[PDB]
């Protein structure tokens, strides 16, 4: 059997017929929650409650898309941003703290996982070359983001890189087109990929980032062998998860339906198409794994979370802790 799985999203709030329709077919193995789905952290755990009395093998994540779900929805931690942990003397343990809480409060309400931490790096092309600002200091990355795994990993969190090999150097010349980053493998390697190799062992999963490397390959990382099996898992060792990217075209479109994108991924390496935003295009790709006769990846499982739903996960002594190391470092209040 071919091996693959689907995660897609939801409209509301909560569940439609439809949606209860959807979810129980075995090669749905994922649903991603966004801000729009999101009115408290009560009502995401309910909701998730929902979908497991349903699925209970459903892996659930949230894309906090760069902190942003904490900001508007009420009730949820308010966390550092890295490069505001970056700048102490122990930032690696502010670091696993930040990294800590987040996927205790996430998994209290219900979710597997939360899709981080971020890899790409930002490069000040206001800076000359050399300097820790135009290259962005890759091995600095790589040491507070794996202290952030540590912390999610304690927590009983999966982390998921993104967005490999490293967006950080793309360009999007206009709305339409995939950015590129046209720069040789040789100069990828020694510096947006490095914090992906460094990380790579200590990854559960990876996402990839919606670019092309026309030096590498002509295709989107995502839908790459050379990408995905040559260098991530050859090269970089990687036995964790792959995901896709959005297999739903809204921005930089890409030719075919939904079908034939979660063929190629699926073609490529990856373990789970991700299909957002387009409940359409979620049952064509649902369609075509089902003529495909997929079975789910045996790596699915690694992103369970091992923490699970509860309501007093902030009156705990470890929580109390995380949040006065925080203080302390004059990071919140
Ligand atoms: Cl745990």
């Amino acid at each position: 059997h071919m091996q693959g799985s689907l995660m897609l999203d939801i409209g509301g709030t909560w569940l439609t017929a439809e949606d209860r329709q959807i979810l129980r077919h075995p090669e749905v193995g994922g649903l991603i929650i966004f801000a729009r789905n999101i009115e408290h952290p009560a009502q995401v755990r309910e909701l998730c409650a929902a979908i497991r009395a349903i699925r209970p093998d459903l892996l659930l994540a949230v894309d906090q898309e760069g902190g942003r779900v904490q900001r508007l929805r009420q009730g949820f931690v308010r966390l550092p941003a890295m490069r505001a942990i970056a700048d102490n003397p122990n930032a690696e343990e502010l670091a696993e703290h930040c990294g800590w809480l987040m996927a205790t409060e996430v998994q209290a309400v219900g979710l597997d996982l939360s899709f981080a931490p971020v890899l790409d790096l930002d490069h000040q092309r206001s800076a000359v070359v050399g300097s820790r600002a135009f290259e962005g200091d890759p091995e600095r990355a790589a040491l507070l983001a794996g202290a952030f795994i540590r912390g999610m990993h304690a927590a009983g969190m999966a982390a998921t890189g993104k967005h490999f090999p490293g967006h950080g150097w793309a360009e999007a010349d206009s709305h339409v087109a995939i950015p590129e980053d046209a720069r040789s493998l040789e100069e990828i390697r020694r510096s947006d990929l490095v914090p992906f190799a460094r990380l790579a062992g200590q990854l559960d999963a990876l996402m990839p980032a919606h670019v092309i490397y026309p030096q590498v390959d002509p295709q989107p990382a995502g839908f790459s062998r050379r990408w995905l099996q040559e260098i991530l898992r050859g090269e970089l060792k990687f036995d964790g998860v792959i995901f896709s990217d959005d297999l739903s075209m809204a921005g930089a479109h890409v030719v075919g339906d939904a079908a034939s994108r979660i063929e190629a991924a699926l073609a490529a390496g990856c373990d789970m198409g991700l299909v957002c935003n387009d409940r359409a295009s979620a049952e064509l790709a649902l369609a075509a794994l089902q003529r495909l006769k997929v079975t789910p990846p045996s790596r699915l499982q690694r992103m369970r979370g091992k923490g699970y739903a509860n309501t007093d996960y902030r009156q705990q002594p470890r929580w109390l802790e995380a949040l006065s190391a925080l203080r302390a470092a004059q990071l919140i209040d």
